[PDB]
């Protein structure tokens, strides 16, 4: 037929599909309103008529029915039929069935070839990824299990007022002079609570002697609700699933942490770093290694398929100079200073442009536009002149980009964002696509909600900070769901909306984005990636009981170190025994470098670098000596623990290791100063003097409204009583140093919260901030992020990698944190694990499968009903559940015997059978015992069992395999990082003590003592609520702080010192992020992919 003909003329004609993405993009943008017009409606069925109108073409080239190259054959036309059903239904008959109209934006996926190859290897790394995700399971389940006996209930943990009985009369309680109907009823009311000092929460409390402690005329009690909305607990399975799911991802795990150890005790953190150091930090390496293999594999098949004048130096120079110059802008500049800068702007932009005429006069327009560096120069030295002729001076700044001519890693860098937008395109298309998809259905699933109860969710008397009932708003939650935020605000959606939609769709999006926004890491990431005495000398420095010797004195004084707690003036013999040590290790070191110098000679001994470290902490202990025969020279005997170092073969290989990459990473950290240099000098442009608020100190700590107080000069000018103060937020864009500061607090993602708050509610400068107006602010912080922290964290993961790739080609292929020893153990491990493989009635029954199959159900079912236990379940469950339990035990017991009963090669034929039979023996024990927190312990030995599950298993055992034989490395790595927070604590206790309770400073997690210290730096590890120390320290003088305060050891007031504590956590945060990010991820992926 003729139409036949004219619909495939159409279909196959390029302005067909053009206009098919057109309406998609209109329809898209359409979508975006929340309140839409009644007279688009109208324009509904334009969309309505298009969709149906390119449908029919569909429909008459190719065919309905099912059968080669027809319509129903591909899988996107599923997602036209649809869509038009939908919209026939919804339109002709008679609402939330409109958010399915969102779909309608895959459509460009379908309209683009691209985007339909970029899903299909997304598709297939999903597949791939189930071995992991299945072990994730597991792994979750078991913790979950595990954490569920051990706090069950546990945070329900109250300081209620301590009642007292009114005579017994009809159990009525009589707190506080105020009687009440029943003791229950009185200890649900939340009035009589406990809520923590600067916080909005109840305060939980502990039984236990580590636990938190009841202030005087309060006493702990379980009854209650869980905190945060009662969304967080370990009282059912599944909360404590979510818990640590929670945990896994690192979201917001600090509080967890904090109120967990409060609640039960400090002990219970050893928990939780086995949760983080093997569950979290080895789950996501292991994410991250699979996916990276996958996208390996999708790119060798896809090479396979393919297969078959020194005026420079001058112009370089005038660029550094005016870029510093433009760096020397701050809060508070004097008129001369401001004029001077102008000034200098001014001759700047004078000679570039001088520049730019003379070589394009030498060189004319044909030839001056011949270069993409010209043309860049020419559009920057343009919208310079017409600003001269406010942000619009920040272009200027990206003529520093031109010192990636002869740098090569800035090149490097320039490289990475080109494919983020050119080759690898596409697949950042796929993730815009995803995130605008997820805005919109959130927005239009939750808008009411969000508006019509606000109250429920939003603490102060506005609207809450993240919403969904504008686009922008959904749009900014996505974003924050990305980057790794998705439970602070999910417990506000479900607290204002259905808790089963809100948990899908929160569930969803962090998956699939996070998904998607690995794939794009690791894709860009690969795609750009006398004589005798001298003869005594050395026979007593050569005998390795010396050795062990000053190891042993080495440990010793840094446990003497470890004392130095707030509580030494109360404790009089620890504080002379100690000093006594310390002149003693002081005069055996100085012995021991002394035979050192005789029997080596002052060249060899100065020829050595650790050699050189040691006389260094010599040196340092007898300028100390001799100074007390200074005060800060003190602090720094802190470092003590370094002489380990040199010592313990494994830490010593991992800082040759470090000491390697030392080079690398300083070019990578460069490239990342310059860059951020450039986002640090426009946040001064856009908020230097804006993030001040007239707060009002009697009225708690908000800042004032804007009408009452505008700007400073009212703030001062209404100071009849001194109540007002006009304080600045901790941290801020008043300076360059400030901007770095900032900025990497809002890069690491820790603090970000206040910083964005601030600046989307900078009204002026130094002008009271309005609730939310300059809105758009958000955008920068969104633009630095996609920069600043993705693709800064991609050049430093495959700079760092590249460089151990080096390291170890270099070192004849083998590995690079083991020591010899650990080496050949590792060999014979590797050598274990592939190990080539080796009554009648019952001999023939058990053998066979399905007797293993079995088990392996009754087993799951054993696992099944651990997880219906729950708090303050009824005694009847309790019952069945015991006779259950005593069931299965039975069970296992009649299996393992007659499993026996075949011949004593299974008594030594494999290491499950013994596993099996240990596991069982254990299981025993326990049923027997319960005829007699040590009953915690034991009902915990049971999940054992679960673990028999591995036996079965085959991606769970390989993975396990890998994480085994990764085992060592990981041993040297954590040496090494116990050895840096042991050293940093001693820091903090020297320093940090006595520093004023806030933010994440409190009663519990101090720097006072080292227990405190030690729980502190091990959240602050993984850059957990690091800013919520640090605050503590910035603030110094009134009216946060007060200095001339009667300290116990240091009288100086209780004020932190902002330099050395920047520097402090700072450093850390960086040490820390090199070792357990880089090396960790280097050793997960290597053992990953040879085992
Ligand atoms: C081949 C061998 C290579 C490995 C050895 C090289 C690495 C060793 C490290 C050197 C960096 C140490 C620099 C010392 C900084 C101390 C400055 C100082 O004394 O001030 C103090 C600074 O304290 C701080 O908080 C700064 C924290 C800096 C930590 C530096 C120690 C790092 C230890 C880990 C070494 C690196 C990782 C392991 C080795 C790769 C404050 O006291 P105050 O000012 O006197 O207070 C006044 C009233 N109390
Ligand atoms: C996860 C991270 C990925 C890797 C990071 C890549 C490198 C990005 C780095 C940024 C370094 C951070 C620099 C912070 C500078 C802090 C400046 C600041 O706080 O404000 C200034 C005052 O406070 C001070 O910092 C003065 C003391 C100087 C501290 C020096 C900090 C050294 C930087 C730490 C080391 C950098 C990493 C290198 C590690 C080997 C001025 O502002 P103000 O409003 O006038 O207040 C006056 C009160 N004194
Ligand atoms: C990736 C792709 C597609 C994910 C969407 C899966 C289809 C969702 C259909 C089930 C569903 O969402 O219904 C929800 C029912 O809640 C459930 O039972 C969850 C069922 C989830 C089963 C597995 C879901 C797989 C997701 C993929 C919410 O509806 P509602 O309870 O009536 O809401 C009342 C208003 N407060
Ligand atoms: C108001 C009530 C407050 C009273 C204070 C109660 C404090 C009781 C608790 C102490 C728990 C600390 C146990 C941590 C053990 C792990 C650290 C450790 O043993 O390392 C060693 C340090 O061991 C210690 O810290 C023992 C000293 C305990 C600190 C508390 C002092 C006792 C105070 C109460 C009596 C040193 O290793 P290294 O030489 O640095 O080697 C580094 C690389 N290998
Ligand atoms: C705690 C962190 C240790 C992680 C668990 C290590 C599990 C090792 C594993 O099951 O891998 C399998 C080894 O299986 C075995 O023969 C050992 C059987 C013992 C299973 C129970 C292990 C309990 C783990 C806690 C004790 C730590 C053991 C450390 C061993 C050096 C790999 O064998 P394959 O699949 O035939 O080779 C391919
Ligand atoms: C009886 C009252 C208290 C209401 C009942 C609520 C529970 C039935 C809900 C509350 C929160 C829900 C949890 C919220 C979060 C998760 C995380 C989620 O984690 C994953 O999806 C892991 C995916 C992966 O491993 O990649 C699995 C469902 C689960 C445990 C949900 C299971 C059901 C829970 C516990
Ligand atoms: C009356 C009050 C407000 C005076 C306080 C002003 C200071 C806080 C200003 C004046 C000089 C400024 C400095 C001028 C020059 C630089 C150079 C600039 O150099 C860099 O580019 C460092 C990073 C790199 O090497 O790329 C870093 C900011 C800094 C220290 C500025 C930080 C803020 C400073 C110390
Ligand atoms: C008190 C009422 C209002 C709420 C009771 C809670 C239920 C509605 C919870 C119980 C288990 C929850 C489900 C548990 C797990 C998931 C997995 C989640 O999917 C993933 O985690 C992604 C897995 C992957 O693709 O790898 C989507 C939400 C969903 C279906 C949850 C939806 C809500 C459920 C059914
Ligand atoms: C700073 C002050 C002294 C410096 C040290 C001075 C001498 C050396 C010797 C140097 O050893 C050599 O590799 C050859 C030079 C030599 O040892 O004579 C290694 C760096 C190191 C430890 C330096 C590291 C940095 C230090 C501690
Ligand atoms: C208050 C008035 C002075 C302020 C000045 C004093 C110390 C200055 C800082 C000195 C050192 C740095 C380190 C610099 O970062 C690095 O040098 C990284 C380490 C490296 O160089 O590799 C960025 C500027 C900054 C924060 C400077 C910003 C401005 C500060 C805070
Ligand atoms: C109203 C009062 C009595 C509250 C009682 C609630 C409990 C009886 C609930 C809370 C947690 C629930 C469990 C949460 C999660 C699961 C996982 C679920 O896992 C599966 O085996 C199905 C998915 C799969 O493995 O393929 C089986 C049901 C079970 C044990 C649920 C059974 C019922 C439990 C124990
Ligand atoms: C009507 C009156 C008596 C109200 C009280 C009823 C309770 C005694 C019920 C409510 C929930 C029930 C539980 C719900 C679910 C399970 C899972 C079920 O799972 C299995 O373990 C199956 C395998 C097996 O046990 O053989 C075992 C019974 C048990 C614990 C039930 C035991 C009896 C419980 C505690
Ligand atoms: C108010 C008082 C009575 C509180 C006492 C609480 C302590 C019992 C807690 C707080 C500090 C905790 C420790 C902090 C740090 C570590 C390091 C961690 O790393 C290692 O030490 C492994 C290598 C080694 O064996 O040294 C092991 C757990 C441990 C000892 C923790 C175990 C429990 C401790 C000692
Ligand atoms: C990298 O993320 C994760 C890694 C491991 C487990 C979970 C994760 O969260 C998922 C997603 O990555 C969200 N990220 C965003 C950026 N990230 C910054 C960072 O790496 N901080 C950091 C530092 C400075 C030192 C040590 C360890 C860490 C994680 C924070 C969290
Ligand atoms: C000038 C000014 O605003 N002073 C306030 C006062 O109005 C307020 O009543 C008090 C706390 O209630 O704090 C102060
Ligand atoms: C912060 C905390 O948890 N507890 C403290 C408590 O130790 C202190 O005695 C009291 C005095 O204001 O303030 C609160
Ligand atoms: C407060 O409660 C505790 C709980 O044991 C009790 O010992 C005490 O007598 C009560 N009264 C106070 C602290 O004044
Ligand atoms: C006070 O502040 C709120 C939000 O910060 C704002 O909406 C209001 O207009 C301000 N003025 C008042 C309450 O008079
Ligand atoms: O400066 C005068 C007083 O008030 C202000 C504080 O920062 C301190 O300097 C002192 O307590
Ligand atoms: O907070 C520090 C304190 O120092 C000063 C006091 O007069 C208070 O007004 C102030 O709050």
């Amino acid at each position: 037929h003729p139409v036949r003909r004219a619909a495939v003329k159409i279909l196959v004609h390029s302005l067909f599909s053009m206009l098919i993405m057109c309406t998609i993009l209109t329809n898209c943008v359409f979508m975006a309103q929340h309140d839409p017009p009644p007279w688009t409606k109208y324009v509904e069925y334009t969309f309505t008529a298009i969709y149906t109108f390119e449908s029919l073409v569909k429909i008459l080239a190719r065919g309905f029915c099912l059968h080669a190259f027809t319509f129903l054959r591909d899988p996107w036309n599923w997602l036209d039929f649809s869509v038009i059903v939908m919209a026939y239904t919804t339109e002709f008959v008679d609402s939330a069935l409109r958010t399915f109209r969102v779909l309608r934006a895959l459509k460009t996926i379908s309209v683009i070839s691209g985007l339909k190859t970029i899903v299909g290897a997304l598709i297939q790394s999903v597949k791939k990824l189930a071995d992991v995700m299945v072990l994730t399971v597991f792994c979750l389940s078991v913790f979950a299990l595990i954490g569920l006996q051990l706090f069950m209930g546990n945070l329900r943990h109250k300081c209620v007022r301590n009642f007292t009985e009114l005579n017994g009369t009809n159990g009525s309680v009589e707190a506080d002079g105020l009687v009440w109907n029943s003791l229950d009823v009185y200890l649900n009311d939340p009035a009589n609570y406990l809520l923590k000092n600067g916080t909005t929460d109840v305060l939980l409390c502990g039984n236990s002697s580590d636990a938190g402690t009841c202030p005087e005329g309060y006493r702990c009690l379980k009854a209650g609700q869980n905190p945060d909305h009662g969304y967080t607990s370990f009282d059912s399975f599944a909360w404590a699933f979510l818990a640590l799911f929670r945990l896994m991802t690192q979201d917001c795990w600090e509080r967890l942490y904090q109120q967990t150890l409060r609640s039960a005790g400090k002990i219970y953190m050893i928990f939780f770093m086995l949760v983080i150091f093997l569950g979290s930090f080895y789950l996501v390496n292991l994410i991250l290694a699979v996916v990276a293999m996958a996208y390996e594999e999708q790119n060798q098949a896809t090479i396979a398929e393919t297969e078959e004048p020194f005026a420079d130096l001058t112009i370089t120079m005038c660029i550094v100079l005016n870029t510093l110059f433009m760096a020397l802008e701050h809060y508070n500049m004097t008129a001369e200073f401001e004029e001077m800068l102008q000034v200098g702007n001014l001759v700047f932009t004078g000679i570039f442009t001088a520049e730019m005429t003379f070589k394009i006069i030498a060189l004319d327009p044909y030839y001056y536009f011949q270069q993409g560096w010209n043309i860049f120069d020419s559009i920057i030295v343009i919208l310079s002149l017409m600003e001269l002729g406010s942000v619009l001076r920040s272009f200027r700044l990206l003529r520093v980009f031109k010192l990636a001519k002869s740098w090569p890693t800035l090149n490097t860098l320039i490289k990475i964002i080109g494919n983020s937008v050119g080759a690898l395109g596409n697949l950042t298309l796929v993730l815009a696509i995803i995130v605008f998809i997820f805005a919109v259905v959130g927005m239009q699933l939750f808008g009411k909600n969000y508006s019509e109860l606000r109250h429920r969710i939003s603490d102060s008397g506005l609207l809450p900070r993240w919403h969904m009932m504008d686009f922008f708003h959904a749009f900014l939650i996505i974003f924050r769901i990305l980057c790794g935020e998705w439970i602070e605000t999910m417990w506000d959606c479900m607290e204002v909306s259905g808790q089963s939609l809100c948990l899908l769709v929160f569930l969803l999006v962090m998956v699939i984005g996070n998904l998607v926004v690995l794939n794009l890491f690791l894709a860009l990431l690969l795609s750009s990636f006398w004589w005798r005495l001298r003869k005594t000398c050395y026979r007593i420095v050569e005998h390795s009981w010396f050795e062990t010797f000053i190891i042993f004195m080495i440990l010793l004084s840094s446990g003497a170190l470890a004392f130095e707690d707030i509580y030494l003036e109360e404790r009089k013999t620890i504080k002379v025994l100690l000093e006594y040590a310390d002149k003693m290790f002081t005069y055996v070191f100085v012995l021991e470098m002394l035979l050192k110098w005789v029997a080596y000679g002052f060249k060899k001994y100065f020829t050595n670098a650790w050699c050189w470290l040691d006389f260094l902490i010599v040196d340092v202990s007898l300028v100390s000596l001799v100074a007390n025969t200074i005060k800060s020279l003190r602090t720094l005997r802190a470092l003590r623990p370094l002489r380990a170092l040199s010592r313990f073969e494994g830490m010593r290989v991992v800082v040759n290791a470090l000491v390697g990459a030392i080079p690398s990473i300083m070019n990578v950290l460069l490239v990342c100063l310059i860059f951020w240099l450039i986002f640090s000098i426009m946040g001064v442009n856009l908020f230097a003097g804006k993030f001040g608020r007239c707060i009002n100190q009697t009225e708690g700590d908000l800042p004032l409204n804007y009408t009452i107080v505008n700007n400073k000069s009212e703030c001062e000018s209404f100071n009849v009583t001194g109540e007002l103060y006009w304080t600045k937020v901790k941290v801020n864009f008043d300076n360059v140093g400030a901007g770095y500061l900032a900025l990497l607090q809002v890069a690491t993602f820790k603090g970000w919260m206040d910083i964005m708050y601030a600046a989307v509610d900078s009204r002026g400068y130094e002008e009271q901030p309005q609730w939310e107006d300059n809105l758009y602010m958000y955008i920068y912080f969104v633009v630095f992020i996609i920069f600043g922290s993705f693709f800064t964290l991609n050049l430093f993961i495959g700079v760092i990698i590249d460089n151990f790739n080096q390291q170890k080609k270099k070192l004849g292929g083998q590995d690079i944190f083991m020591t010899e020893e650990q080496k050949k153990y590792y060999n014979m491990m590797k050598k274990l694990g592939s190990k080539k493989p080796q009554q009648g009635f019952i001999f023939d029954i058990v053998t066979k499968q399905a007797f293993d199959v079995t088990i392996m159900f009754l087993i799951c079912l054993n696992m099944v009903t651990m997880m219906v236990e729950t708090d303050d379940q009824s005694p009847e469950k309790v019952n069945i559940l015991a006779k259950i339990n005593l069931l299965f035990v039975a069970i296992f017991t009649g299996e393992c015997i007659v499993k026996m009963a075949a011949l004593r090669h299974y008594y030594f034929t494999n290491s499950w059978n013994i596993f099996d039979f240990v596991v069982v023996i254990l299981s025993i024990v326990g049923t027997v015992l319960s005829d007699i927190t040590l009953f915690r312990v034991i009902r915990l030995a049971r999940i054992g069992r679960i673990l028999r599950l591995i036996r079965g298993a085959k991606g769970i055992r390989t993975l396990l395999f890998a994480l085994m034989m990764s085992l060592p490395a990981l041993f040297n790595i954590g040496l090494l990082l116990f050895l840096v927070m042991f050293i940093y604590s001693i820091f903090g206790m020297a320093n940090f003590a006595y520093v004023k309770w806030e933010a994440g400073i409190d009663d519990m997690f101090n720097f006072q003592t080292f227990a405190n210290s030690m729980l502190c730096l091990f959240q602050i590890t993984t850059s957990a609520g690091w800013d919520g120390l640090l605050s503590p320290i910035l603030n110094t003088g009134p009216p946060y702080c007060d200095p001339n305060l009667p300290n116990s050891n240091g009288s100086r007031g209780n004020c932190g010192s902002p330099a050395v504590g920047i520097l402090f956590f700072t450093t850390y945060i960086i040490i820390s992020f090199l070792i357990v990010v880089n090396m960790y991820i280097a050793i997960i992926l290597e053992n990953f992919s040879v085992a």
